């Protein structure tokens, strides 16, 4: 089956295309990770999936999206990271991490805590950076502090140090996370960025921050291991195929620019929005990423059904499926994924102690 | 559902029946376990059981079956299971550990790597020991050792240091291995057991080692955790009829004797003979030794079928329902039993962050 071909990228080759996508523990702690994510990340790789994309890691105290988000804005925090990173490895899955800064959707309380910004009281907040001073509006009401050219300056290096941080802990895949309406993203969106510099206005100024973001990271990310990017290329706002063209556009940019792979999304930049929902839903726009900027891709949403994954490999709509709740409900999906395909010798997608006794 | 309601025993409290029995895992060096068994444990006791109850730990090196098993013979080995029991804890299941020694069976290569007796000449392997020098055949063909008088008191003593060794590393429930042809299944049956001393013989002679073990650890166990065993009631070798009769009335003598719970099994003393093999198939008998011996118990073999479980535990067969392989496929099987039983808020049985986005 297509979707336990390997898949290689620069000098990473994956055993299967199935990704396991960034997904928030809101289990850490000042930053710092602990044994919820290191026997979560293990059990994870374990389960077979050829990548494993670490969970939203900020780059910065301040660029967390929650108090129990992790960090990597130091290199105490990179540490903690490598007896995970090598647990993974053990466990022959590739090691990921997405870095990231939540911009104005930062501050906020864990999902099953309000999910809703902190009040300004709450000794657990914090002020918010954006590229102007304008809230998200519903759940997430804070009105984000503008950001100075020096706050810019100063959160591209941030990307650049837990870039570095990233390689150093053993990583061999990482994520820029320019999606889901977090700092990157808003500075893409007309709707979040009104600024009159270099960093607002026109196209090649609301991608300024992006770019810039990915070239100063590629100075001290290793060429040979994927330079990848989660981007959000429409927001099911009306404004899609304007909003479609000029997210298109940026990809051929990130391509040019040394990205290897993009990890296509919804912007999530403002609530107004109505996005149609259904499994795989994103097929259709990933390829259109895929074909219109020549760059593989991934997407997911409803890829946890393995026929589903199997048929966008197929017709080529993505190069890596990746399955985030699948994996919450079941670590070892892709086990699962291999017998419900058919795979030869199925239970050995599993380590021996497993494998052993199923086949 | 009967499965998910809490369960206590002593001082203990189990959150549900789930009982994940003892599974080699072979992956223990010179009997120390590593992070292979502490992702596996932790993972697993994450995955809702209300019991989790670690492999068979041999109490001195020749007692492991193989090279690859975990041992508990002196104090370094059991400070290695201290932060996989506190794991185990902090996800809300109870640690529990099978103390074994593999007697006439030991010395054989991994299931996967022979699953038979080691060759003479390999460095590996070491000379086994039992209560006579008879063989068990077929791919276990070397004939061990016929046991002391002071070869048993030292086994009983380190049964004794296992126990008292699990207690100090925190596991709340304790299952001495009494069963599958190892060394105190081997003293029980007359087809391994031909001693003409104290230990042999008669059905008093036969008990023996397995009372004296079970007082000898009993005087070091605390009184308010759950001691038990795991205990062959019938081999199927056509003389299933007089076995279980000792074998129900060594249950009794165990019940005096302190222990709190039975599991039951099946004996595999010998190779010749014909084990009915079927979903849930020891259910009557566990049910005959729960009625005879008036003693709680717990049984295994096909359980994975959420159905089977509930419908054991309702006829009141069992107290707990052990499921394992299916453990092994899906670390979360408690989860999918809780969706299949129609259990409000099943997502629940996991921990938040997977819970949340999972109901
Ligand atoms: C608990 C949870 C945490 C998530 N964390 C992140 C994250 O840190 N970064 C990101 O880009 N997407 C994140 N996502 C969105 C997922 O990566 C994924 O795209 C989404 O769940 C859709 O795939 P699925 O239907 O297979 O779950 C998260 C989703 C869930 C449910
Ligand atoms: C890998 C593996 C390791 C096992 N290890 C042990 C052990 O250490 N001690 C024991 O008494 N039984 C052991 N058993 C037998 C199981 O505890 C259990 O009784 C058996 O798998 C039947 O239940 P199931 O059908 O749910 O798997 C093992 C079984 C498997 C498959
Ligand atoms: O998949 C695997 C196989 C072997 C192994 C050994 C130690 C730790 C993790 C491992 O994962
Ligand atoms: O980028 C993100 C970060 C967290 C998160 C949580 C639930 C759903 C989607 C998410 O996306
Ligand atoms: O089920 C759980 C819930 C919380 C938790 C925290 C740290 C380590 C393990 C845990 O397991
Ligand atoms: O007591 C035991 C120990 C190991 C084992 C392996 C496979 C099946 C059953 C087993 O029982």
């Amino acid at each position: 089956s297509a979707l336990f071909e390997p898949y290689t990228l620069k000098d990473v080759t994956l055993r299967n295309r199935i990704a396991i996508p960034p997904m928030c523990q809101y289990m850490a702690e000042d930053g710092m990770i602990n044994d919820w994510h290191h026997v979560h990340l293990a059990g994870l790789a374990r389960g077979g999936a050829g990548l494993l994309v670490v969970e939203a890691t900020a780059v910065a105290p301040e660029g967390r999206i929650t108090p129990g988000c992790a960090g990597i804005w130091s290199d105490a925090h990179a540490q903690a990271f490598v007896p995970v990173v090598q647990a993974i490895k053990a466990a022959g899955s590739v090691p990921g991490i997405q870095i990231a800064h939540a911009g104005r959707k930062a501050s906020a309380n864990r999902p099953w805590e309000g999910d809703d910004h902190i009040a300004a009281d709450d000794t657990r907040g914090w002020e918010t950076i954006a590229p102007s001073a304008i809230a998200f509006g519903a759940h997430l009401p804070k009105v984000p502090r503008e950001m100075t050219l020096d706050d810019i300056a100063r959160v591209k290096q941030d990307f650049v140090d837990a870039a570095r941080r990233a390689r150093d802990a053993g990583f061999e895949w990482i994520e820029l996370h320019f999606a889901h309406g977090y700092l990157g993203q808003s500075f893409f969106s007309e709707h979040s960025n009104k600024r009159t510099d270099a960093y607002g206005g026109s196209f090649d100024n609301r991608s300024r921050f992006l770019l810039e973001t990915l070239a100063a990271v590629r100075e001290v990310w290793p060429e040979n291991l994927p330079l990848t990017a989660r981007f959000g290329v429409l927001e099911y706002d009306g404004r899609d195929e304007q909003t479609l063209e000029e997210s298109i556009e940026l990809a051929r940019r990130f391509k040019a620019g040394g990205l290897d792979l993009l990890s296509v999304s919804v912007g999530f930049t403002i609530p107004d929005t109505n996005i149609p929902w259904g499994p795989a839903f994103m097929g259709p726009i990933a390829e259109r990423v895929r074909r219109e900027a020549k760059l593989p891709v991934t997407s997911a949403w409803g890829f946890g059904t393995p026929q589903l994954a199997e048929a966008a490999l197929q017709a080529n709509q993505l190069d890596l499926v990746s399955v985030g709740r699948a994996h919450l409900a079941d670590p070892h999906w892709a086990y699962f994924a291999a017998k419900e395909l058919g795979v030869e010798k199925a239970s050995w997608t599993l380590p021996a102690p497993y494998a052993h006794w199923l086949e």
